[PDB]
């Protein structure tokens, strides 16, 4: 199951703050800990170079509020990004599969392995912490569409944002 970006993807309009609201994955590990996950925040912006997109993600992982900063590279395909550190053995591609910029975005991430085929992870983001069931429904057909089982899709509890 091969993956297409949102048409006419407009990168400057994806910048700013988002809330992770729903998640699914083919990963077994994620399925066990997909419950214990709550609403996280993602900030996106222009990178150090023109060829990067900077990003910061803030989460509850057990006790601590984690603030994770990373940087993806743009590719030749608008709305498709790459994070690659070969030495660490890490290769992930993520795709903005659908977004209307000012309300929601749906990301699909492929994380690659030497030992099995990629983990496919789907994340739904809102510009607001609040869901809207009808979006959740579409998010499900998107995730199932790329092979994420009915189970393995979870909605996240909103427990607010956290300074670390
Ligand atoms: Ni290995």
């Amino acid at each position: 199951d091969n993956i297409q970006v949102q048409e006419n993807f407009n990168i400057s309009r994806i910048y700013g703050k988002w809330y992770n609201l729903a998640i699914g994955s083919t990963s077994p590990w994620l399925k066990k800990i997909m419950d214990r996950m709550t609403v996280s925040t993602l900030v996106l912006g222009e990178g150090a170079t023109e060829a990067e997109i900077s990003m910061t993600s803030t989460r509850w992982r057990k006790g601590v509020c984690e603030e994770t900063s990373g940087a993806y590279e743009k590719t030749d395909t608008d709305g498709k990004f790459l994070y690659h550190k070969s030495k660490w053995n890490i290769t992930m591609e993520s795709y903005v599969v659908h977004t209307n910029y000012d309300e929601y975005a749906i990301f699909l991430t492929k994380k690659f392995s030497r030992h099995h085929g990629p983990t496919i992870t789907a994340k739904l983001y809102g510009r607001a912490p609040q869901l809207r069931e009808t979006l959740l429904q579409d998010f499900r057909v998107v995730a199932q569409g790329v092979g994420i089982p009915e189970d393995s899709i979870f909605t996240m509890a909103d427990r607010g944002e956290c300074v670390p």
